[PDB]
């Protein structure tokens, strides 16, 4: 090449690496000394708390007329029913409210997969238990309602009939970690790797997951924007 | 949620405190919470270790044949005097290297005002003394380089040329110092949670405040062009 | 139901093991005997072969002219470059064809990584080597056609034409699905003794989920049958 | 997936019923390999899924086990039940009704003898159930016919004992099924085949309506993934 004075040299998505449906592995590669942590702790804290999603807000349940209530033909209290809730992890499409129903009557586990599909929802682990309704003429009916926030209101904060409230994990990101490593490239010798280890809660797909990180920090940034 | 600036609240440069000549007190305000020290630890680094600026790397005095001593008329020792160019704050224009030049016969401080003005280059604290000539026939005619870089860079630089530079001057490129921020609760009144940054800037003031940050920002923004949209 | 013309468990997906980014295990469960290889024959045939996805086309790489021309700087021989970008797993947005570029100086593998950030655009394994730059003056630099289709479609099978000279033909692999077996397995229920649970093991590219590419086999299954299902 | 109509769907072309109960149908429009998908998925659906009225039980007066003879009939009780067997009934919309049969006088005691109900088609109404021999003879006897599906044999089923006998069920409206995907000369393209399905009913049910039985049970298996 040629020049006077390097001042460039911007990483970029270089490898995905899926552990599992919900544990991946970024690496973002050409990074100048330094720009690791940097670039880590920005995001980190970005992935950790600035991330959208939906997530279950309120609960339903026909007969329930409050948390401390009975639920005869079903194993765990309602309390556990709202917990189980709370790790309903449901991707959809647009809308930042859905109602989800779930009517179920038998001997055995009430899974997210007997909720009633709904074309424009997603729902990521349907093997997902809710319920176990113990006897055969045991059932439950509930409205489920699902909606787009983001972080961790729990029910405490609030102004509110069995309107059961349930404990909102809008997070798709669950937990950051990351790692800098020396990305020994042929070329320099000075550059680095991040490698940001991700699990997430499926409704969010890894390198999305960054894209989305990257892209609310650069407009943080937008009032001081300065080319070159 | 669309496009452009969503529900997050942007911050921007608010106000400026120049606590002296080169230290400051800048503060970016609308910050939701949390974004306080995203933003912050950002920038430190940048603004701590990325940063340009224009130090002096080599010095040619009149019969001076290498740093060890001697020169006839002139109070300090010429390794002194190199001690002296390091300390020269010169902001200039766009070159990556411009030759100041240094001709002084006079009993007195050799200051870096008296170093040939150019037009370009920008001396930020003229009353910087370089030199004191003992003597009334004593004068010294040296040719200063300045460079544009980044970091620290000792004298350690060849190995074995039409133009030289006999002398050399460890560089300390950055115009940055020292960085430390306070988050603090902001004050709009409406929304009371908010928080503004405020970033203490301990420059060599060849860099303004301002100017700082909108290269540490960019620097930041432009690392995150694969994630974002620009480019 | 209450008048009963029914009298039949309608399976669902019940369950969904990834072993891996691209490998999957989706069971029905409450599914009649002999309903497990109906359904299960019907889908693999519809996931084998009428499923969707993006696919490289075309591509145009600057200084190659016909597909088996040399190359300068470049390990692998053009036919293999095509190979590789037949590889190439892209997910896009909402078009059915976009234009992706493929600019790369230097020592090294080009990988799926290197290609210009398009936000429309998501790179499935940036990690994909497309490419190997041998000298450091080498370089590549082209454009590569990604388009929306169903199933495989070889090369030979776009025998005419548009502009022959440059774009360089690549076979197009546009099924999402690599590979497809199904088992079907006594569901052992609680009270029941003659239910199944069929259990569909999935080998993608990446570019599609499991579950929706089981939603869309039985949707185009079923919407084969509107003719015999309703039409009125 | 952006979806949406892009495959040609195939519909009920023509119906060449060989016979009563014999009939060739065929669904035209088929992309390649889609006669087998559709011909395997509907084979199975009509070879086993289909409902169907039958017989399951039967009250003759005087009549008490099957070891009874009857003092009037040719034929001992065992051989009724066998002939109630093949009694081919399609009702409305019900999944039980009682049938009547009176009948005094010589000569064949036939399906058409039944007494007859609004809802109640009889198929074959020549379909012999008993011979009376004397003409002092004469059978009343109230026949159950019941919906269900598959063949549900009596041992399914079985003071001391209740009115009377029990005969095999066998639900299923369809005998066997055949199929054949032949290329379609259909006059658009080219590559598309048209699925022959050759059926051999009971009668009582209609080829076309076996057809759109047997595609509604497949769709409405997939619900939950459409």
């Amino acid at each position: 090449m040629q020049g006077s004075v390097t001042e460039f040299l911007k990483p970029r998505l270089v490898d995905i690496e899926q552990v599992s449906s919900t544990h991946a592995k970024v690496t973002l590669e050409p990074l100048e000394r330094g720009f690791g942590h940097t670039l880590g702790n920005a995001l980190r804290a970005i992935l950790l708390s600035s991330m959208p999603g939906c997530a279950v807000t309120e609960v339903e349940i026909d007969g329930v007329l409050h948390e401390y209530s009975t639920k005869e033909g079903v194993q765990e209290d309602i309390l556990e029913i709202l917990l189980n809730l709370k790790g309903l992890a449901v991707r959809v499409q647009g809308k930042d409210e859905v109602i989800l129903t779930l009517n179920k009557s038998g001997i055995g586990p009430v899974t997210a997969a007997d909720i009633t599909h709904d074309g424009d929802v997603e729902i990521v682990k349907p093997q997902h238990v809710i319920c176990h309704l113990t006897d055969e003429n045991a059932s439950i009916s509930m409205r489920i309602k699902v909606q787009r926030g983001r972080g961790y209101v729990p029910a405490s904060t609030r102004i509110h009939i069995g309107r059961l409230l349930v404990d909102a994990c809008y997070s798709p990101v669950e937990r950051i970690a990351y790692n800098v490593e020396a990305a020994r490239v042929e070329q320099r010798t000075d550059l680095d790797k991040l490698v940001i280890e991700m699990e997430t809660n499926g409704t969010i797909d890894p390198e999305e997951a960054i894209r989305r990180a990257a892209t609310i920090l650069a407009e943080q940034l937008e009032a001081f924007v300065d080319l070159r």
